[PDB]
């Protein structure tokens, strides 16, 4: 089927989930991969609907935090900061060791289910960084339809913790 239809079957996944409980859950469950690969530069999410909120990472694993910003086709780096649009300074993304990735289902396999706009999918290709799609184990999916300019993540986590993508 279509990713169109895989996104109606996501929202209807999401609706019978307690959102801010499994945000808790999938953050609490992130913290002993972090610690043990100690990160230090971190990149996460301003959280929309069908999103978990991983923002209280930051007060449980003490990093340099980072958030996104849209510009043209792209996503830019900031410093976690002051808007008015951020006032930190842009930063090249070659300065992050990891990246944390929403999304409204993944596979196992590490694709996911997006907002369409290929911000990640071009983003994912300028990073030399290890990457996290986080998501509740409900919105697991079996292998979502696969085009050419999708591009994985390299692990998972879940309110079971954090697992391996095979490597393709």
């Amino acid at each position: 089927m279509t990713k169109a239809e895989l996104r109606r079957r996501a929202r209807a996944a999401w609706r019978r989930l307690d959102l801010k409980a499994l945000s808790r859950a999938v953050g609490a469950a992130l913290l002993p991969w972090l610690r043990e690969r100690g990160f230090r530069h971190i990149l996460l999410y301003h959280p929309l609907p069908h999103e978990l909120n991983l923002l209280p990472l930051m007060e449980a694993y003490p990093a340099r935090y980072y958030l996104p910003k849209v510009a043209g086709k792209g996503l830019t780096v900031h410093p976690f900061g002051p808007l008015a649009e951020p006032t930190t300074p842009p930063e090249d993304p070659r300065v992050l060791d990891l990246v944390v990735v929403p999304g409204l289902a993944f596979d196992r396999e590490g694709y996911r289910l997006g907002h369409g706009q290929g911000f990640y999918d071009r983003f994912l290709k300028e990073v030399r960084a290890a990457t996290v799609g986080v998501v509740p184990q409900a919105l697991l999916f079996p292998a979502l339809p696969r085009d050419p300019w999708d591009v994985p993540v390299d692990h998972l986590a879940t309110e079971a913790g954090v697992e391996a993508v095979k490597r393709p």
